[PDB]
This record gives structure tokens, C-alpha cells and sequence, in this order.
């Protein structure tokens, strides 16, 4: 039954897996092969079959393996799909809002002026009104009574004359201030989107400086709130990671770990000063090298208008200082994007940025606050935590 | 009928303008006064009158005028509200209208990633699923197949092994596919507001050289977008204040008068080039000094990474020079404020500033490009208008 070549089939080739008749094993298929019988080779197979079963259900568990896999991978797809959209709504009704609310704002602003200038207005008007109909009066039994009797005639003259004397004496509205109503011409929008940015940084970080770490020549005020430095020798720092030896500085309590965050500080005219975190795990000893690599993230200012980051070099890179002195610096810190930004936050309205560093942080790391030494009292200016 | 002291009342103060009788005008309220009698007085009152109405009509209309003008301030205080309304309604919806469309941008691509991802997971997992097919029919005639016919017995396990071969050979990927999901971070809200500013830009003042004003050694093309100098001489240039002559320039064929523009200009890798404004009264003539009090006010840059402003002074202001040659310039130009402003386009997308002049413009302007020299043909670059 070869059906290629009429022959009864009968020999099997190993090499090529084929049940076969004697002319293709001759001079055809299988010339040069490795040739077995049928009965031989069917009584291999039936011994061969667990082989193949077990092949036959490792493949298909493979394929099985790939498609669970597959499926979960459209799950994820489909979620991640939904995170994004939702996020992408939410972090752009966060501006939308803002917006929302100025122009509520804005409506406030206009419907008050509005409505205290009518005030006056008709408060005037009412007046006015009220004098019109007096001096129509005035005019109307002036001219009808002119023909009255002698005594009639005297009488209401002099009243008359006694009314308009008053009014025309009348003392004017007293001292009002106008609400202007300042109007909006061009960059109206362009400082709306200056003044976004603000609200675009996260809720303020509410931080206390901790006196439990910092130098024992620094005092600790208003709460955790203010750090500075004393004009008198102090006894030296018990033996404590948790303690500054030789640069005076503080941390603060919270430890920074997770998300985003924003503090501010206040620096006024001091005119050397430093700030920006500190990781958790470094060594507050001796006087300290300022390169990240050692858990320090720092922007300083020196001789009042020399404005340094301590970046990862022999010496701090310098900055274009702006048109003062910064009084107040802003500090944004993001784990998700690893970065922490300076501002000068002089202006509560703007903020514009001095430095960041790039870096994903190893984290935790806490607020540190490198208030200078005493320089024999010239640097008594304190830091204040906003 | 004096009623007080029951008499006729006959006798008239003068200094009281009051009809009294004998006894209170002899001894009493009006004893020391002026006095005269009902009938001269009356006699002088009757001819007094016309006065008298003359002075009411006078009230009348100091009255009357402040009145009309207390109604039209109310009416211009309604339409200063108006006014100001919907001038903040414009110009925030500039910033609403932005982020939906950014927001609907994002949400389109984001459908487009999900839905192809859903394609490509539906092709594999149809791929493996017939390929699952395949191989539950092979283990069932595997299972079928063990007792027949010498021919059908060996036929079909070849074939079995054959197929199981080939799909082996043929194996889809194992592991996952690749999806590259959009995420969405931190930085989000601040990237989005880094490209709403040239969103708050006007739309773009699309301009045009004007050729009638060029040098003679200047070649416009590109319909009025491209100009060039020349490596060739050209003939000297025809009379005309309208014309540049020595300074190699071109101003645009638009007059700026009022409102607000913005306009973007391609430099490429031109090493020296200036771009701005001209006061239309100005003259184009001979060799120009680059003073705003002479009606120019441009930025320009010389030895490639050079930038300065040519402001008010006896020398030209040095500028930070950024880390890049800029290679598009923005132009900013508003008479209600008074700005022109300058801005680092090399990003589309996102703008740095770069400087910007601060005077209520005399006006009007046109948009003024000074396409600097061959230099002996190292200077060939062209200026673009976008
Ligand atoms: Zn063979
Ligand atoms: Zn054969
Ligand atoms: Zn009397
Ligand atoms: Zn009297």
C-alpha cells in the first residue's frame, strides 16, 4: 500500500521516520539508509509510546505556562491603562481647580466693587431725589402763593428762604475710600502661572528642629522652630552618632522616607549659612566633606553673596547668585524622582530655582539645617523654620 | 394771630426774616433788631422774587447735572465689570483650554498603547491555543493508536513525531511581551506646567520678509520664510529709507501697532545674527546705532556662543551664555505692558528666557532681522521664520 510505488508496506527507515515499500528503499527515499522491518519497529513504538505521552504533556504544559502568563500580562495591561488615566486626571484637576478657585476669587473681587459703588451711589441719588422734590416744592407755592395775603404772602416766604438757606448749607457725603477694582491687561495670565507653581509644590512638611541632635553651642526656640548659635563657650557633645561635634548644625525629628515633600527657610542677612539633607545613616563627626557620595546634599551661601552647592567636586560649584541675597529658601525632595531642588522663596508669590541634584537617593534622610559658626558674632543671625 | 401773645402779626425782622407783633419785636426775641413793617416789606419781597427763583433754578441744575453724572458712573461701573469678567474669563480659559487638550492628547495615546497591546496578546494567545488544539489531538490518537495495523500503527506515530518536531521547532516566545507602559510620576504636574507657558503665548505672528526693504546682498525665499546673504556682489542698493544700505537686514512685511504677538525665529548654528524690533519712524539708512532711544531693540549673538543685548549704553550687555548655542529664538512683544521678551526656543515645547526690555514702546514696530554678513562664506547660515 505505498501508493507511490505499488508495493505492500513493509520496511521502515529510522533516519527519515517513514513506513516505506522496497522500490524507495532500493533506488528512491531511502538508497543510503539505516533501515529496520515493520514488525521490529511497531514493537518499538508500542514501547516508545510513554516517551511520546510524556513529551506531548510537557509541551502542552509549556504552551499552557505562556498563556496563563499572557493573560495576567493583559490583566496588568488593562489596570495600568486605568492608573494612568486616572492619575493623569487627577494631577491635571489639581491645576484645573486652582484655576476654578482664582476665578471664583476674581468674581468676589468684581461683584463687592460692584456692588459698594452702587451703594454710594444711590445713597446720593436717594439725596439728590429727595432734594429735587424740595426745590420743586420751593418753586410751585413760591409762584402760587405770590398773590396771597400780606401775612400768608411774608410767612411762607421766609419759610422758603429758610428752607433753601438750609440745603443749600448742607453739609456735603463724608470721606469715603473707593475699592479701585484693579484691572487685568496682558501678563495677567503669565502671573497666574507664575503664582501655580506655589500650589503645584506639595503641603508643607511641618518640621521641628530636634535639640536632641544638635551641637551643644546652638539653642533651640519657638517650638523646634528656630536654631542659632551663642555668643559663649559650651560644654562639648556627650559621645552620640545623634550629636554634632564640630560644624554646628541640626537635624530635625521627621525622618523623610516615602513620596514628595516641600519645607521652607528662613535665612534673612545671614551671610554664611547651609542647608539641604542628610542621610540617616551618615557619620555627624569632625569637619565634614560636602559630596553626596557621603550622605550630604547641600546649598550654601558664604560672605553674604557668594551662593555654593556642595556638589561632587575638589571644591562647591558656585551659582549665579541673584539680585540679593536670598532671604528665604524653598527645598522640594522627591524619592520617585530622586531629586532635591532649592528655591529662593524670598517672594511668597514665586518661587525661582537656585539648584537641585540628581541622584535616586538611598534613603531615609533627614532635614539638616547647618546654621555657621560663631565668627566671633558675626553671624549671629538665627534659621527659622516656616 | 401771634397765638404767643394773641396779636396781629404786622411788624418783619430784618436781620431774622420773620413776621412778629409789637410786644416780641419791643421786649423779647427781636427787641434789639432791625425791624420794618408788613407792607414795605412785602412791597420789597414781591419784586425780590424773580431772584429768588432764579437761585432755585440755579440749585435745580447743579442738582440735576450731578445726578445725570452719579446715573452714567453707575452705568460705566456696570460695564467695567463686565469688562473686567470677561477679560479674566478669556484669559484663564487660555490655560482650561490647554490642559484638555493635553489631558484628551495623553488619553489618546494612552487607548492607542492599550489597544495594540490587546492585539498583539490575542494573537499569541490564539497562536498557543491552537497549538494547545494540535497537541490535545495528538495525545488522543497517541491514547487511540496502539494496537493497529502495521501500516496505520507506524503512519501515524511518524506523523505524530513529525508534528510534535515541527511545533517544537516553531515555538512562539516563552517569556512575556514587552508592553513599555506609560507611568505616571512626580514630576508630571511640573512638566505640565513648564509647557503651559508657550500655551499662554499668543498664536504665532506668522511673518513674512519684506523684500522691498532687504540689502541688496540679501535673497529672500521659502515665500517669505527663508533669508540669506550672499557669496556673489549684488548691486548697490536704490534709493529708499525703506531699504537697508549698509547694515545687512530685513524688517517683515506685518506692522506691529497693538495688542500682543509672538513670533519664532530658526538660527541653527548661525555664529552671529541679531533679531528684533524697529520703530517704524526709524531710519534704514547707513550705518545704524543699536540704542532702543534710535528705535532698535535687538539681541544678538557674535563668535557662536557669544550672546549679548544691545540695551541702552555705550556697549552692548553681556548675557549668560547657556550651555548650548540656542538654536530658535522666541520674541515676545506686548504695548499694554510694554515688554519684549526674548526666549530660548530650542526646545518647542519648553522656553528659558533670555532677556527681555521693559519700556512702554513709542511704537509702532516692525519685526526687525539682522542677518549678519558672508564673513567670507563662514557666515552662510539663514535665518528661518517659523
Ligand atoms: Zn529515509
Ligand atoms: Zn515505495
Ligand atoms: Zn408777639
Ligand atoms: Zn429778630
Amino acid at each position: 500500500h505505498c501508493e507511490e510505488h505499488l508495493d505492500p508496506l513493509s520496511i521502515y527507515c529510522e533516519q527519515d521516520r517513514t513506513l516505506v515499500c522496497g522500490v524507495c528503499a532500493s533506488l528512491g527515499s531511502h538508497r543510503g539508509h539505516r533501515l529496520l522491518p515493520a514488525a521490529e519497529a511497531q514493537a518499538r513504538l508500542k514501547t516508545q509510546l510513554p516517551q511520546q505521552k510524556m513529551q506531548l504533556q510537557e509541551a502542552s504544559m509549556r504552551k499552557e505556562k505562556t498563556v496563563a502568563v499572557l493573560e495576567h500580562q493583559l490583566v496588568e495591561v488593562e489596570e495600568t491603562v486605568r492608573q494612568f488615566r486616572g492619575a493623569v486626571g487627577e494631577q491635571l484637576g489639581k491645576m484645573r481647580m486652582f484655576l476654578a478657585a482664582l476665578e471664583s476669587s476674581l468674581d468676589r473681587e468684581a461683584e463687592r466693587v460692584r456692588g459698594d459703588a452702587g451703594v454710594a451711589l444711590r445713597r446720593e441719588l436717594s439725596s439728590l431725589n429727595s432734594y429735587l422734590e424740595q426745590l420743586r416744592q420751593m418753586e410751585k407755592v413760591l409762584e402760587e402763593v405770590a398773590d396771597k395775603p400780606q401775612t400768608e404772602f411774608l410767612m411762607k416766604f421766609s419759610l422758603v428762604t429758610s428752607r433753601l438757606q438750609k440745603i443749600l448749607s448742607e453739609s456735603p457725603p463724608p470721606a469715603r475710600l473707593d475699592i479701585q477694582l484693579p484691572v487685568i491687561s496682558d501678563d495677567f495670565k503669565f502671573q497666574v502661572w507664575k503664582h501655580m507653581f506655589r500650589h503645584l509644590m506639595p503641603a508643607l512638611e511641618e518640621l521641628t528642629f530636634d535639640p536632641s541632635s544638635a551641637h551643644p553651642s546652638l539653642v533651640v526656640s519657638s517650638s523646634g522652630r528656630r536654631v542659632e548659635c551663642s555668643d559663649q563657650k559650651a560644654p562639648p557633645a556627650g559621645e552620640d552618632t545623634r550629636q554634632f561635634d564640630k560644624a554646628v548644625a541640626v537635624v530635625a525629628q521627621q525622618l523623610l522616607s516615602q513620596g514628595e515633600h516641600y519645607w521652607e527657610v528662613e535665612v534673612g542677612d545671614k551671610p554664611r549659612w547651609a542647608l539641604g539633607v542628610m542621610a540617616a545613616d551618615a557619620s555627624r563627626r569632625g569637619r565634614l566633606h560636602a559630596v553626596p557620595s557621603q550622605g550630604l546634599w547641600l546649598l550654601g551661601l558664604r560672605d553674604g553673596k557668594i551662593l555654593e552647592a556642595h556638589v561632587e567636586a575638589k571644591e562647591p560649584r558656585a551659582l549665579r547668585t541673584p539680585e540679593r541675597p536670598p532671604a528665604r529658601i524653598g527645598l522640594y525632595l522627591s524619592f520617585a524622582d530622586g531629586v532635591l531642588a532649592f528655591y529662593d522663596a524670598s517672594n511668597p508669590d514665586v518661587l525661582t530655582p537656585i539648584f537641585s541634584f540628581h541622584e535616586r537617593l538611598p534613603g531615609p534622610v533627614y532635614p539638616i539645617f547647618d546654621v555657621c559658626w560663631h565668627d566671633k558674632g558675626k553671624n549671629a543671625q538665627p534659621l527659622l523654620l516656616v
